[PDB]
């Protein structure tokens, strides 16, 4: 059912995450971490302290799909044992140095074809697939998350318990 998920998404903020590779999304799905560039790192830290939930919705460049969505459980943190991201051409480990802990809500794919009817008012009313770090307005982001199939590998309890 959607009661639990709708509870997690009440008053949530939503950010699109655009990964240049599949590897870092596979890594992040298993380990429960994400890192972004400093502009977006600042944006997500502000949203984390301000919002009841901060949702990252992931799409790998050129994949034609979203790969899942997750909720921040921490602000970014530097100084931990380093995540061995596959670094894109012009990116250093220092640029991805802040590590957010995330709890995945769905790790299943949603093709762009299934979200063609949703537009983001905060990106000029363009389809929500169009947009790293683009903020998605509350209702559009909620409906986008609701489109994903249920994920039998996920237990929402840990998220609901830490809210």
């Amino acid at each position: 059912g959607t009661s639990k998920l709708k509870y997690v998404l009440q008053d949530a903020r939503f950010f699109l995450i655009k990964s240049n590779n599949h590897e870092n999304v596979s890594l992040a799905k298993a380990k429960g971490v994400w890192s972004t560039l400093p502009v977006n790192e600042k944006k997500l830290n502000l949203a984390f302290r301000s919002a009841r939930s901060v949702i990252l919705i992931f799409s790998v460049r050129e994949s034609g799909k979203f790969q899942g969505f997750a909720r921040l459980s921490s602000e970014s943190h530097h100084g931990g044992s380093p995540i061995h991201w596959v670094l894109p051409a012009g990116m250093s480990a220092k640029m991805l140095g802040g590590v957010f802990k995330i709890d995945w809500i769905c790790r299943r794919e949603l093709p762009f074809t299934k979200s063609a009817h949703l537009t983001n008012p905060w990106n000029e009313h363009k389809p929500v697939k169009i947009g790293d770090g683009q903020e998605i307005e509350l209702e559009c982001g909620t409906q986008l998350c609701l489109l994903f199939p249920p994920d039998e590998s996920i237990d929402l309890y840990q998220v609901i318990h830490k809210m």
